[PDB]
């Protein structure tokens, strides 16, 4: 179905709908860390050093491009450590680059000790574990799922089962696991290794990166979108589908909100800032 | 609310229609491992000692009664290491301990040491770590949460938020991070690693359980439930809520057939297993 080939009809009403929610359940908006040059190029120049052995080359514009997720998306007013804040930056750099790659390219050899060194670089023994643990297991996690089986049974089934894969695969567990050593605040840092911050901050962020990465994703092939759920062609189908979406969003925030005030803060800023990085990006036009 | 205190009226009803959506959709009934006079002994001596220090003694019937759900809820033809069977047994046993005590009887500095004991003794050095972490932020998880907000909010607000608090609070993340060494498959491996693991055998196991420790939870005042999210006390609005979780219980159990056969087996055989030894057991029958 050719209809289905594209949201394009849908964009600037969803992404008016989207930051009316914002405004009107989180309020508050993200700020984007600010890093000196000197540490734009420490990050960079890690990135580089990671990716090498796979072979690639990645211009700076892609790894800015790609940077700003971790400069709009983390809680400024509660950071407290900036290693941990780099260690971030480069880790979601590189595994954008691993998410894009063609498996037959991909080289855990190659690629896992680049991880280690990272995390090594820039965390306490402890905490570094952690990070890569969960590096590692989202990298294998993207591997193993290429065009599977399994994969295709929890993205085309339900709602439920398809955010149940997300929390692994959109990347959030990983990402809560190596940013709790930014903020080292004792309730957030066990929301991060339960998962619990993962899991409750899951649909807000796939249900905005879905909307805009689906036509990109339809074209290459991919099934890991829950809009794939829905005749997106029948107007009145997505509008009702898109609906059910918001309100798993909002339902997440207000939940959110019992939580304490760093960890909220944490967890909204992120769902608020992911989307204002994904509105800005050209990864996602066109 | 006297009619909203009990789920008995239901209690026949309700495990005939759990068996016959397990013979439905399952098919395969769990089997339970037998543990040598030897090894049971070795199990219970180190429960024992791993309480101890919270001064806690525990009987020997008891200690089987909460065995019996490693015993029949792991998946016997795919076992191939059995010191991490008798890890779990062990973890298994003392976490029901910590589930049961009275909060201000938790003592992190006597606990966790004896946890890192346990997984030092039965796992090599990986897997002992991941073990115990699962470990240690389930009993941390279990104390922080106690008449806590955020588990209020969680458990009152939708299945959806339920579900999620307890992928976590009943312990099946634990379980499966401490249960893939028994298994040496790198597929499940992956699984237990990532949640999905947990994830995908939430719903069977929490269901069933909160089923069945509806009674005792309400009249201890815990509101980890997800009965209490319906009206027990009106027949259609139970029988509506009770027909909802079937169906949530069989599209997961139709999803997991979807995974390799091994790790399939090894989901199920947990979601039947806990069934089987939940209705036999003792905890789940009076207040
Ligand atoms: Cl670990
Ligand atoms: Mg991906
Ligand atoms: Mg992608
Ligand atoms: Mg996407
Ligand atoms: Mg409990
Ligand atoms: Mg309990
Ligand atoms: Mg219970
Ligand atoms: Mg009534």
């Amino acid at each position: 179905d050719i209809g289905r080939s594209s949201v394009r009809p849908y964009l600037e009403e969803c992404t008016r709908r989207f930051q009316e929610m914002f405004d009107r359940h989180v309020v508050t908006r993200p700020t984007k860390v600010e890093l000196t040059d000197a540490e734009l190029r420490e990050v960079i120049d890690d990135c580089n050093a990671a990716v090498a052995p796979l072979g690639k080359t990645v211009s700076d514009e892609r790894w800015i491009s790609y940077v700003g997720l971790v400069l709009w998306s983390q809680s400024p007013r509660h950071i407290k450590d900036m290693e941990a804040f780099k260690a971030v930056c480069v880790l979601n750099c590189v595994t954008f680059v691993w998410d894009d790659m063609d498996p037959a390219l991909h080289d855990f050899g190659l690629f896992l000790p680049q991880l280690r060194k990272i995390c090594e670089k820039y965390y306490g023994p402890e905490d570094a574990e952690v990070a890569y643990e969960a590096a590692r297991a989202f990298v294998t996690s993207d591997h193993m799922f290429r065009d599977s089986p399994i994969k295709a049974a929890l993205c085309t089934t339900s709602p439920e089962q398809y955010f149940r894969f997300r929390v692994t695969d959109i990347g959030v567990d990983f990402w809560m696991k190596m940013s709790y050593p930014i903020y080292r605040h004792p309730e957030f840092t066990e929301h991060a290794k339960t998962s619990l911050a993962a899991r409750m901050t899951t649909r807000g962020l796939t249900i905005v990166n879905d909307f805009y990465s689906y036509d990109r994703e339809v074209s290459l092939g991919q099934i890991t979108n829950c809009f794939r759920l829905c005749d997106v062609s029948d107007e009145t189908a997505f509008k009702e589908f898109f609906q059910a979406r918001l309100d798993d969003m909002i339902e997440d925030i207000e939940c959110i909100k019992a939580f304490d005030q760093l960890t909220q803060d944490v967890f909204l800023d992120l769902i608020y800032g992911n989307f204002v990085w994904t509105t800005s990006n050209k990864r996602y036009k066109t």
